[PDB]
């Protein structure tokens, strides 16, 4: 299982 | 307001 | 999987 | 009011 | 997939 | 009252 | 796809 | 009371 | 596509 | 109690 | 193509 | 009662 | 195209 | 702001 | 079980 | 910032 | 039961 | 900065 | 029982 | 349109 | 579009 | 009981 | 759209 | 009662 | 859009 | 009692 | 988006 | 009483 | 995301 | 009262 | 994420 | 009064 | 995780 | 006043 | 898990 | 004022 | 009460 | 108070 | 008081 | 008060 | 007060 | 005051 | 005020 | 104000 | 002032 | 200002 | 300002 | 701001 | 500025 | 800067 | 900076 | 930072 | 820096 | 630096 | 104990 | 005990 | 004891 | 003990 | 006692 | 004691 | 006493 | 006492 | 006394 | 002597 | 008197 | 004397 | 007086 | 004399 | 005065 | 003449 | 004066 | 003249 | 293990 | 394991 | 494995 | 694995 | 073990 | 695998 | 793997 | 074990 | 695969 | 072992 | 072992 | 040993 | 040994 | 031995 | 041996 | 033996 | 022998 | 003997 | 695009 | 973009 | 894509 | 993605 | 992925 | 990544 | 992973 | 990892 | 390592 | 382990 | 290690 | 180990 | 060792 | 792992 | 070694 | 060793 | 030995 | 030895 | 508000 | 032991 | 051991 | 509300 | 062990 | 009301 | 273990 | 209303 | 494991 | 009703 | 795994 | 109502 | 995977 | 009833 | 993917 | 009652 | 894409 | 009952 | 209004 | 189990 | 009105 | 165990 | 308003 | 397993 | 009105 | 035991 | 598994 | 407003 | 009336 | 798979 | 035990 | 009326 | 595949 | 306000 | 009568 | 017992 989140 | 999401 | 979001 | 959606 | 919205 | 919708 | 809405 | 609407 | 309401 | 329509 | 309608 | 209609 | 109804 | 996240 | 983080 | 965790 | 931790 | 745990 | 109505 | 009715 | 009623 | 009721 | 409305 | 109400 | 209401 | 709302 | 509103 | 708001 | 508002 | 917000 | 605010 | 606050 | 503040 | 705060 | 602060 | 701080 | 109209 | 309107 | 309009 | 509008 | 509008 | 609109 | 647009 | 969108 | 979209 | 995204 | 998306 | 994300 | 993500 | 994460 | 992981 | 983690 | 961990 | 272990 | 009353 | 009244 | 009456 | 009344 | 009017 | 009262 | 107006 | 208004 | 206005 | 207001 | 404004 | 005020 | 403001 | 300050 | 900013 | 603070 | 500032 | 600092 | 018993 | 029963 | 039985 | 039984 | 009973 | 048994 | 069985 | 009994 | 037998 | 009683 | 009584 | 009783 | 009485 | 009591 | 009483 | 009493 | 009586 | 007395 | 394939 | 298959 | 296989 | 799969 | 079998 | 199973 | 086991 | 089981 | 036990 | 039974 | 019983 | 006994 | 014993 | 046996 | 009675 | 006995 | 007898 | 005895 | 007690 | 006790 | 109460 | 009880 | 108990 | 109980 | 209960 | 229970 | 259980 | 079950 | 049940 | 089931 | 039942 | 049952 | 059942 | 599949 | 199916 | 399909 | 229950 | 209600 | 059940 | 309720 | 309760 | 019913 | 069950 | 109540 | 029904 | 209560 | 059912 | 009705 | 209660 | 089937 | 029919 | 209380 | 029937 | 409260 894999997540990766990018804000701005 | 800028977002992004990675999943799998 | 992808995502992308943008506001304003 | 201004919105974008990306998917995939 | 795309997605564009306008309001205003 | 103004609306835009774009889709593909 | 486009799509167009007006009101009032 | 007014309305619109455009497609395509 | 076009479209036009009217009412009262 | 009135009405309009419009298509094409 | 064109429509009215009158009630009452 | 009264009704009114038109078309075309 | 033209029409009428009166009912009473 | 940056995010990561694994699982499994 | 397994499980890592990562911020900033 | 970094974190880990086990289980099981 | 078992467990682990680390941090930095 | 470490951690552990063990129980039953 | 009874009923009573009435239209227009 | 009036309306008349009894039951029973 | 008038009503009237009465019930019992 | 009674009942009365106006459209329009 | 008006209304009218009366019970008892 | 007594009721009323008006749209548009 | 407007209202308009009367109770009692 | 009173009420009265407008939208848009 | 503008709301207006008055009671009693 | 009254009250008013704007969104925006 | 602007907002306002008043009361009484 | 009065009140003002802003967001983004 | 900034804000704004004004009461009174 | 006045207030005022920034994120990230 | 920087944060901003000013009152009055 | 004035306030600030970082973190991490 | 560094901090920093100012005040006035 | 000023301050720091540091953990770990 | 209906009222059909086919024409063809 | 129905009423039908067939063209073919 | 409905009102059908079959075109085909 | 519906309107049905059928085009094939 | 609806309005269908069907096309097929 | 519903607006349908079917295309199949 | 709803608005429904089915395709299919 | 709602707006339906179907697709299928 | 809701938005559905539904693909399926 | 909700925005419903259904894909099944 | 909220946003769903349902995959199922 | 809220984003929902459902899968199934 | 809240995200959710359910799967099942 | 919550996040949900669901999974069942 | 909230983080929940729910897996049941 | 908190850290949640349901398992049941 | 919290951390919760439930199991049940 | 907390750290909870809840089993039931 | 039902009673149906159709008109049209 | 069912009893209906269709007329028309 | 229940009572229909559909007018339509 | 209801009592339905149908209007279209 | 229960009363519904649906006009529509 | 309820009373409903549908518009569309 | 209860009274629902829904419009839609 | 309770006194409902929908809207959509 | 409790007043709802639920827009949607 | 509540007042609730919603919006979506 | 309370008074609640939920937008969402 | 409350004053609610939500956003999402 | 209190005064909430809800963001999520 | 309170506010509250929500975010999330 | 009191004043409340919860951040989560 | 309090001021509160919460991250989390 | 107070000053809380409680991270967790 | 505190200042309070919690950390957990 | 389900039954049904229908009598009008 | 349905079992149906109607009996008019 | 159903089973209807309808007499009438 | 459906079973009908219709007597009349 | 499920037991309906209609009567009407 | 449906079975009917139609008598009369 | 329908199957019909008429009797009268 | 349920057992439900309606009349209407 | 269907399969009629009428017997009247 | 509930036990369901409508009456309406 | 509960018991429900629905009256409308 | 719970007992509902609504009446409306 | 609970008791609820709902009118409305 | 608790009772609830609801007025609407 | 409670007792509750809840007028909207 | 509690005694409870809310109004709204 | 409590007694509470809330207005709100 | 508490009493209690809310007012919001 | 919608696609039946009915054999039967 | 669906795809219906019958058998029967 | 949805896929629909109806066996009856 | 869904895939249905009726049988009767 | 979704996946339905209905049995009836 | 569901998995459906009626049976009747 | 889900599942689902409805018998009825 | 859930597992539903229905009987009824 | 839950397990529920639902009966009516 | 949890285990519930709930009767009801 | 819990154990729940539920009745009503 | 726990055990409750919730009679309502 | 606990043994929780509920009425109501 | 969760398990739920629902009889009803 | 614990024992809870709560008669309400 | 202790022993609950609440009352309310 | 310790006991509790609290009454409210 | 204790022995509490509360009364509100 | 009397009161009798006896131990042992 | 004994007891007695008298109030007001 | 054994009790003894009494109210009132 | 008299009381009896015994243990071991 | 053992445990009786008697109520009114 | 009265009650019993054993264990182990 | 064992558990045995008795009502009433 | 008895009881009996074992586990293991 | 292993189970069991009586009523009645 | 009589119950068995068995696990693993 | 593995599963068993019996009823009645 | 025997049941039995097996998985993976 | 793999998968088996039985019924009765 | 037995079943069977192979994926992937 | 591939698929497989019986029934029976 | 065997069945076989095969997609993509 | 591609399609197989066999029944029997 | 053999099928075969190809779309594209 | 009069009510009457018997159980045992 | 025996049972008995009475009504009106 | 009567009633009257029985069970075993 | 009896029971008795009055109304009105 | 009148009501009237009988136990035992 | 038996059953029994009265009504009337 | 009479009705009689037996199963098994 | 003996109950009453009035009202209004 | 056997079954058996009377009415009347 | 008036109150009054009665009990034993 | 009589019925009866067999199955296996 | 054997089967048996019996009516009359 | 008697009670009065007044207000407004 | 007699019935009998055999399937396989 | 093989089937049995049997009436009278 | 105003209020008023009696006790005895 | 009798039936008979045979496939494949 | 005598009690009086002013507000305002």
């Amino acid at each position: 299982f894999k997540f990766e989140f990018k804000f701005e």
